[PDB]
């Protein structure tokens, strides 16, 4: 009761986390992957390869949490579009590693910006609202 | 596209996160301290106490690391506040464990609240300002050249 309250609030800190986690993870993910265009050496490739991992595993664990209701409707669309982000992080990967047109990469590469903006809009109206909602439960809770 | 632009891109998730848990500790606190004096007993006196050696802890992580300019003020002014909260939070505390009078001990308790919503607003104000200069921040790094 006092114990399952306190569970609940003890979520704070943790969601937080993952948000942005998933945030850095996007903002790797373009940055690795702008750098590899640039500039495509092994230890590029591998940095970007590492951070489509980091960003599958930060998904995850944003996925895993408890979230409000006005959170979890952006949520849903949140990880619904980080499929799309990884897949097109690929391409461009792909089209380096394998030799691309300096016009093909350039086009791989125009792809992420824009999904990129609307990944990191999207977490942050979450933290918004998640914040707002947090604020209520808490006064709720020590009241 | 340098290595010190990931160095500065890779501190937003730390910073976020360890504000975050300073707001977090600060209601554990808060939450801990109300629930001792509403029921006196001896595991919720443990956590009380354990709450504030967390929150020590969280406010530690939070001023080591680096912040925006904008932040810098706000953040200066949170860590100040953390020890006044934490001082009238074993005033609480031991007002309820050595058997303090029904009146003092509701305004101990009464005094924690206005701490706590002053300390939470700064951390949040911080929380606002540190996330719209790091969107301009990475904004700019990944600008076309
Ligand atoms: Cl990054
Ligand atoms: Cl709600
Ligand atoms: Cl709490
Ligand atoms: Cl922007
Ligand atoms: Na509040
Ligand atoms: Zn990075
Ligand atoms: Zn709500
Ligand atoms: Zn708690
Ligand atoms: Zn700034
Ligand atoms: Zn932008």
């Amino acid at each position: 009761i006092a114990a399952s309250a306190d569970a609940q609030l003890e979520l704070i800190g943790p969601r937080a986390a993952a948000a942005a986690s998933l945030e850095s993870a996007v903002l790797h993910v373009s940055l690795t992957a702008r750098a590899y265009a640039l500039t495509p050496e092994p230890a590029r490739m591998d940095a970007l390869q590492a951070a489509l991992r980091r960003l599958e595993g930060a998904a995850a664990r944003f996925a895993a949490l408890p979230k409000s209701p006005e959170g979890a409707a952006l949520s849903g669309r949140i990880l619904a579009a980080v499929p799309p982000f990884e897949k097109a992080a690929v391409a461009l990967g792909t089209a380096v590693a394998t030799g691309g047109d300096d016009s093909a990469i350039r086009a791989r590469e125009a792809t992420l910006p824009p999904m990129r903006e609307e990944l990191l809009s999207l977490l942050r109206t979450f933290g918004a609202l998640q914040q707002a909602h947090d604020a209520g439960a808490s006064h709720t809770i020590l009241a």
